[PDB]
């Protein structure tokens, strides 16, 4: 019951496999390519969750046996965005399965997002933003943190993924391991395009300093913290106060 | 007495104001603007040490009043490389100075650098290289991490400069505050171009882990370790053996 989507028209529909791993037979993707879901809850427990993205029926890794996604016609989406509508923050205790056809995979969610043990499978990249997606005559135009201190967390279990990864977020608190094709944390209140350019930077009201303690594993790390008067923290493993 | 240059043509002549900082007179640079300074020891102390790439009299820094230096004739250094030929370690406890025209600065010592509290003054772009320049038919070519395990530590005083910062090693232990325009730090075993491109890598024998315990204060911060069954581990301020 983890993940509750939105009533309206983007809503995807969402089942339990015995009230374990949820399987979510996302929206049709738009004319972008994009399966664009709205949700008022956004969960994963420890079962994991799994993205139908299939045209065919086949074998998911975390849920066996599944049938297609009715809701495709004919194409599979090249990118599932994962929109958190409501004011509840989002904790990902398990896997993230892309079923069917490879697809890039964001969860945003501004009121913060939590991954403690997550990760992402058969996701040729994805992306945490603890902000909000921006649309502009109906087209995604990219992201914003702008106005937000909430926290990207991620938690002593870690986050693993084949894929790239981007950890976009007014800050980041990390506690584990981190695996991915490459990291990019991105950091600040900020606007971003689609791609995860930088377009804007604010000065926050006060410090937004990100902390990572554990290890990265990746072939590529990158951390740009745009806020002022903020920097990046090398941690041990707690960060008591001064 | 820190820094000692090497006998023959391509040592520079060193003095110390009262026995305190260090004042280089670089070699006259070649037809690439590199003036190429080799030592038989290279350590600067707390009261930091000054490359005179001034061709007229002035103020620096860290030693005050300076005369020009008359290696240059009529042309400052475009890239100031200071070459460790022997086997000893270099320990930077202070800083450095490019004293006149604002110039690139390389420190190469295959046997390890250790900073604490050193940073770099009127350069556009540091580099620490635990390893070796590569030249080929009297041109710099790049610079060699290969078949070297030595570390560029880092310690509680931290680093400083306005400019690039590249920390190029067999791997990495930081323990203090790194403050530079740009951070690039890339570790293993490995070839570079002179631009700190990654040409080659190989597996070393046993694992080459990188550390970072403290803070990176930083417009953009990039590390790759290419060293394979090794990673970057964000530390608290001990790693005790598990």
């Amino acid at each position: 019951n983890g993940i509750v989507p939105d009533a309206g028209h983007q809503g995807p529909d969402v089942s339990a496999v015995n009230g374990g791993t949820q399987v979510i037979n996302i929206v049709t993707p738009n004319n972008e390519g994009i399966s664009h879901n709205q949700y008022q809850d956004f969960n994963v427990g420890k079962p994991g969750a799994v993205f139908n993205n299939a045209l065919e029926a086949g074998q998911s890794q975390l849920a066996g046996h599944l049938n297609a996604n009715s809701n495709l016609n004919g194409q599979a989406a090249s990118l599932i965005l994962n929109e958190v509508v409501s004011r509840n923050p989002s904790f990902l205790l398990g896997q993230a399965e892309v079923f069917g056809i490879a697809a890039e995979a964001v969860l945003s969610n501004p009121n913060g997002i939590t991954c403690d043990g997550c990760g992402f499978i058969n996701t040729s990249r994805s992306s945490l933003v603890v902000g909000n997606p921006l649309f502009e005559n109906g087209q995604l135009k990219g992201y914003s943190t702008l106005n937000n201190t909430n926290l990207l967390s991620l938690g002593k279990n870690g986050l693993n993924t084949t894929g790239l990864l981007d950890l976009i977020a007014p800050r980041i608190d990390s506690r584990g391991k981190i695996t991915a094709a490459e990291i990019s944390a991105f950091t600040g209140q900020n606007t971003f395009s689609q791609h995860f350019d930088i377009l804007s930077s604010q000065k926050p009201v006060s410090a937004l300093d990100s902390y990572f303690f554990g290890s990265m594993q990746s072939g590529r790390i990158r951390i740009i913290n745009t806020a002022e008067g903020s920097g990046v923290k090398l941690a041990g493993h707690h960060h008591h106060h001064h």
